[PDB]
């Protein structure tokens, strides 16, 4: 579909067999979701924001859907205000921004 | 045009008489631009991200042109490590994201 930004590009993901809300982010190199139980082994990681480094846990080619679309990919789990979808995942359902 | 995300979104931005590289970002509600001297008066703000928050001075109405498209609206000027378009002014450059 296309989005328009007038608000938030918010959207249902698919992780875990459950579902969250998440914020489609073109600045984000990497996908980042907030505290949840995810299964599968994971590696201790560090990622920068605009405000500094946190710690997350990495989980590899995890399955996630976003809005239907099926991605296999690295997803982040640690202390971000908000789940975000970034390019590592927005690349493999074939986003592309346009003006 | 249309933008992949196979690499960061960057584009060269006119601000402020000056020409710099930024980021279309669609996670980013307010647009931060590093460090610069802007003319006219400016409101302390603090924003908030992956790592907590940094603290920025807000300026109103002002022309930014983005690859060849003029926009008008707020930025925030601080020590961010990236410089970021954020949806305030992606919005009136006609923005989509598109999968
Ligand atoms: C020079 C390198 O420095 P660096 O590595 C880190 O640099 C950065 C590179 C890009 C960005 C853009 C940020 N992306 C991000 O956090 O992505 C991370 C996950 O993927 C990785 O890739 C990039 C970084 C990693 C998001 O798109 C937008 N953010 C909000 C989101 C909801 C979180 S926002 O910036 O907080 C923000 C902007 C305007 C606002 C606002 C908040 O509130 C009101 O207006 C920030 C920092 O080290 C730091 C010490």
């Amino acid at each position: 579909p296309q989005i328009t930004l007038w608000k938030r590009p918010l959207v249902t993901i698919k992780i875990g067999g459950q579902l969250k809300e998440a914020l489609l982010d073109t600045g984000a190199d990497d996908t980042v979701l907030e505290e949840m139980n995810l299964p599968g082994r994971w590696k201790p990681k560090m990622i920068g924001g605009i405000g500094g480094f946190i710690k997350v846990r990495q989980y590899d080619q995890i399955l996630i859907e976003i809005c239907g679309h099926k991605a296999i990919g690295t997803v982040l789990v640690g202390p971000t205000p908000v789940n975000v979808i970034g390019r590592n995942l927005l690349t493999q359902i074939g986003c592309t921004l346009n003006f």
